[PDB]
């Protein structure tokens, strides 16, 4: 229902405080958005074991958020297909509850093998809410 460009993108996360959230800019989470879902809100992606991950940030159903069969701790206490919305927010609060964890970003595997260890600058640049 909406795919977001880069800065449109930028711009929102900006709107909702991600710049330096948990010592994590912009940038981190425009590529971690791209890599997961290319910046698609309602993508889904199922798992080999049946799991599916949801939205922009391809939250999982086996922890995260609840799905009916898939029973799970649904930490986030949160149906799966109420993170496919085209406002970003309910996904964005159920990431900030991830990236509370030890491992921050890196629980994503896109953003440990396209993200991290790398300059990410090139994300935010050009953009013109900035």
């Amino acid at each position: 229902a909406k795919v977001f460009s880069r800065c449109e993108l930028a711009k929102e996360m900006h709107d909702f405080g991600l710049d330096g959230y948990r010592g994590y800019n912009l940038a981190d989470w425009v590529c971690l958005a791209y890599y997961t879902s290319g910046f698609n809100t309602n993508a889904v992606d199922h798992e080999a074991d049946g799991s599916t991950n949801n939205g922009i940030f391809q939250i999982s159903s086996r922890r995260w958020c609840r799905t009916l069969a898939s029973n799970g701790p649904n930490l986030c206490r949160i149906y799966c297909t109420d993170l496919l919305n085209n406002d970003l927010k309910d996904s964005i609060v159920c990431a900030m509850k991830i990236v509370q964890e030890p491992l921050g970003l890196g629980y994503w595997e896109a953003w440990r093998h396209h993200c991290q260890g790398r300059d990410l600058s090139d994300w935010v640049d050009g953009c013109d809410f900035l």
